[PDB]
């Protein structure tokens, strides 16, 4: 039996595995990454715990029945056994009857999902390749992640944004003077990357404090951010940082201290959005005094903040939290016309930076090629032949189930009008819908209307177990594969090398999707003649010619895997500024919108006649909030990335013993909204509002804010009974409790912390925790 060590990397970093007699009994940290992550034993667990799927499985129901199955029971767990040969010839068949009956647009392939890293196995990508030879399939738009910010950000500043380089770290060292995190917790949210991570923040950030720069967090919850630096620390009202941002502007107004040439020369629309700050329009001033009533941050506080960062360099750093909500398009567009008043845009150290506190934006990047992958093949086809009827072949992702409940329907996306198409199928890999979507209640009704539901995991997640058919998949640590390094930095690229043999019927997405690519006459197409170590190859490969030409030297592919990674240098990209272009010249060098300057006033937003979507930054009331007029409940949930998990993932494995509070997902309450309900720590309580109920269990703290409570997202949905209309969630899937809603109609993003509720202590009749076993066919 096999008896060494291997080196790999995933979403949490590069590590050494220590093998004994086959088996995988250790993850160490790569010696170079400054800063690993504690979740790293919670991976190993995963590959073997208790929830791992063994076996491909089809529901009972849907085994007899068909089409004509009762789809209500989905997720009761009344699993088939059945050979891969059965399962495969069932999923082929299935895709084959949809694509012929009701065509492309009856099958959603958009699979949403955090999948794993690497080149070659990646699942979604994979998904996208067998539909597109099938005939076709409906796909998402955006994500989940900055669903309002990435639409509006190129309205106003010219790209995206979001997902852009950012001033690099060392430039902040020696030239900021005081960093601002706007809801943004850099070191909880900094532990994972999209491709292998490098922890290139904490460094960034251990330069800071050693600088002893002034450090200021807003957010509702006392952080480790917080804590690290010892930060002033400013809690707002959930959803109220809008108003915060206009109070401000509207001090910086009255005391005559903005910038007023930097506003005239890069800026254009000021002029049309003075007269709504200054109560014009409305005949409300919106005043520091005015913020303080909405927001509950004290009007000197805001009046002291906004002059502080008027005389000193100062960068606003701020997190993604805050457009995931009802609105989500006003808070960076007002973050970005409050930047542009300060005047500091373009200069070293100060301006604003949408992703430092994610994947390691700030972290120079080096002069490496870029690393390509496995395509879905639909730039050389000429896939489905499309036209509004049938409808939309892309939806924004989160509406999904507005699209179920909805065929047919119009909807509005940035300017344009579309259709919902009539999806009857979908498929589901490296995703977790019943987990990542908002109104679980809602969704596990609209679900009834797809005939075919078909998942690929290796852990019996709520999206699996409510499959119709289950495949088993493999682990990237059962096969191997090739992947980036920094999603910014670009520090190097990994060989991520087999660890161990497959467990039990476990199978790579891609041999599952070659063997149903097979079954509908197009194998060859699907693979293209090779294998695993082929398409690896030939990506890497690609990689060194585009080096050579660069000048980057790279050894040979097989040199390359010996060694297990080849690091790039940097060359000029520590003193990375961004914007110092446009602010050295505009004329030459302007930005990407209509007028070539910042749009604080958009024309192109002004003739789309969006209600909800007003022609610049505004306050509005949200659907519900804290203290708002009229609110039912008294509780805002900060639905938030947990500490401890990667979304959902790891839920399923030993780390989830550090951090439940009687077997469930705990719950952050102040001591006294606790002492009010007569709660107290350690207790199971009942977390609820008109869209549905959870158990979690209470920790007492002040970290917290009061009439704030912190539930993370990702927990495993756990339902009493799946064929009882809101049925209580015995685990604390905080989604079970958020609405289902567009952010406006331009962007359509989720409102995932755009949450209300009441809590309790429950005394109701025990329960019994039953997502963390496999479902008992399944053994
Ligand atoms: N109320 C809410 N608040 C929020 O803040 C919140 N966040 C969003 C965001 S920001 C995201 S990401 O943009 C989503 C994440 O949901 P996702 O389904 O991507 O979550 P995961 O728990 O990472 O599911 C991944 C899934 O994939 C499996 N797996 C891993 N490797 C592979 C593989 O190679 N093969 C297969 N077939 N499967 C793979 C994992 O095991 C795991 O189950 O959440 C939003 N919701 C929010 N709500
Ligand atoms: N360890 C960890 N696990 C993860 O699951 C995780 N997921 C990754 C992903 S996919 C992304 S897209 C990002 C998300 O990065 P993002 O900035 O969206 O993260 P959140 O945890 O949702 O919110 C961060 C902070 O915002 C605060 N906040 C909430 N609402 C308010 C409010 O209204 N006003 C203010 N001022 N602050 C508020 C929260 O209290 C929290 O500390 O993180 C990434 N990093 C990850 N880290
Ligand atoms: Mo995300
Ligand atoms: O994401």
């Amino acid at each position: 039996l096999a008896n060494g060590t291997v080196m790999s990397g995933s979403h949490w970093g590069v590590f050494t595995a220590t093998v004994e007699n086959g088996r995988a009994t250790a993850f160490t940290p790569w010696e170079k990454d400054p800063h690993p992550s504690p979740m790293l034993a919670g991976v190993l667990d995963s590959i073997y715990s208790p929830t791992r799927i063994k076996y491909p499985m089809v529901r009972r129901e849907f085994l007899e029945k068909g089409v004509n199955a009762d789809r209500s029971t989905r997720g009761n767990g009344d699993f088939v056994r059945v050979s891969w040969d059965q399962a495969l010839d069932l999923v082929a068949a299935e895709v084959k009857r949809v694509e012929e009956t009701y065509g492309p647009e009856g099958v959603f392939g958009g699979s949403y999902g955090w999948k794993s890293p690497g080149r070659l196995h990646n699942c979604t990508t994979l998904l996208r390749r067998m539909l597109t030879l099938a005939g076709g399939y409906v796909n998402g738009a955006g994500d989940y992640s900055t669903g309002a910010a990435q639409v509006i950000m190129p309205h106003v500043v010219g790209t995206l944004e979001v997902y852009e380089q950012q001033t690099a770290w060392p430039v902040l060292a020696e030239n900021t003077e005081v960093m601002v995190f706007w809801a943004a917790d850099p070191i909880k949210t900094s532990q994972i990357g999209w491709v292998i991570p490098e922890h290139g923040a904490y460094p960034g950030l251990e330069a800071l404090k050693a600088k002893g720069t002034k450090v200021i967090v807003i957010d509702p919850v006392r952080t480790k951010t917080v804590e690290f630096f010892g930060a002033e620390h400013i809690t707002p009202k959930p959803q109220t940082d809008v108003a915060i941002m206009l109070g401000m502007a509207h001090t910086l107004v009255a005391e005559d201290l903005y910038d007023k040439d930097f506003i005239a020369n890069y800026t254009s629309g000021f002029d049309k959005f003075l007269p709504y700050l200054d109560g014009e329009t409305d005949s409300t001033p919106k005043t520091a005094e005015w913020a303080e009533g909405i927001s509950g941050v004290p009007a000197e506080t805001i009046k002291e903040l906004a002059r502080l960062f008027e005389s000193k360099r100062t960068m606003l750093a701020a997190g993604w939290s805050m457009q995931r909500m009802h609105h989500g398009e006003q808070a960076h567009w007002m973050l970005v016309t409050l930047a542009s008043m300060l005047g500091q845009i373009g200069l070293p150290g100060g301006g604003f930076g949408l992703s430092y506190h994610y994947s390691g934006g700030g972290t120079p990047s080096t002069s490496g090629p870029a690393l390509a992958g496995i395509t879905d093949g639909g730039a050389a086809t000429k896939g489905p032949e499309w036209l509004a009827a049938s409808g939309a072949s892309v939806i924004p992702v989160a509406r999904v189930v507005d699209m179920l409940e909805n065929p047919g329907a119009e909807f509005d996306f940035n300017g344009t009008r579309s259709k919902f198409p009539d999806v009857k199928m979908a498929y589901w890999v490296g995703g977790n819908p019943f987990v990542h979507h908002q109104d679980r209640n809602r969704m596990v009704k609209a679900w009834e209307k797809l005939e075919t539901f078909v998942v690929h995991d290796f852990q019996w997640t709520p999206t699996a177990r409510h499959a119709d058919i289950v495949l088993p998949a493999t682990t990237s640590y059962e096969r191997n594969d090739i992947e980036t390094i920094g999603d910014y930095s670009n520090t190097g690229i990994l060989a991520m090398k087999k660890i161990v043999e497959p467990l039990y019927e476990a199978r790579s997405d891609y041999d599952i999707f070659a063997a149903v690519a097979e079954r509908l006459g197009k194998g060859a197409e699907f693979t293209e003649g090779k294998d695993e170590m082929g398409w690896i190859k030939s990506f890497y490969d690609d990689a060194a010619k585009q080096g050579k030409a660069a000048g980057v030297q790279m050894p040979a592919f097989d040199a390359f895997w010996a060694e297990g990674i080849v690091e790039f240098p940097v060359t000029d990209g520590a003193d990375f500024v961004r914007y110092a272009s446009f602010r050295e010249d505009p004329l030459l060098n302007p930005l990407g919108t209509p007028t070539g300057l910042i749009e604080i006033y958009s024309k192109n937003i002004e003739k789309m006649g969006y209600d909800d979507c007003p022609a610049h930054p505004t306050w509005m009331e949200p659907l519900e909030r804290l203290d708002g007029p009229g609110a039912k409940y008294p509780l805002h949930i900060a639905a938030s990335h947990p500490f401890n998990r990667l979304h959902s993932q790891l839920n399923g494995t030993v780390l989830r013993e550090g951090y439940a509070v009687q077997g469930h997902e705990p719950c952050l309450m102040h001591p006294d909204d606790a002492a009010a309900r007569g709660i107290a720590d350690g207790d199971v309580v009942r977390v609820h509002n008109d869209r549905g109920q959870i158990l979690t269990g209470v920790k007492v703290t002040d970290a917290v804010m009061k009439g704030v409570i912190q539930i993370y997202e990702g927990g495993w949905y756990d339902p009493s009974d799946v064929t009882e209309p809101g049925t209580l969630d015995k685990y604390g899937d905080v989604n079970v409790l958020s609405a289902d809603i567009g952010t406006s109609k331009l962007a359509q993003g989720n409102c995932g912390q755009t949450v209300l509720a009441e809590v309790e202590k429950y005394t109701g009749p025990a329960v019994t925790l039953t997502g963390f076993v496999a479902p008992k066919a399944a053994e």
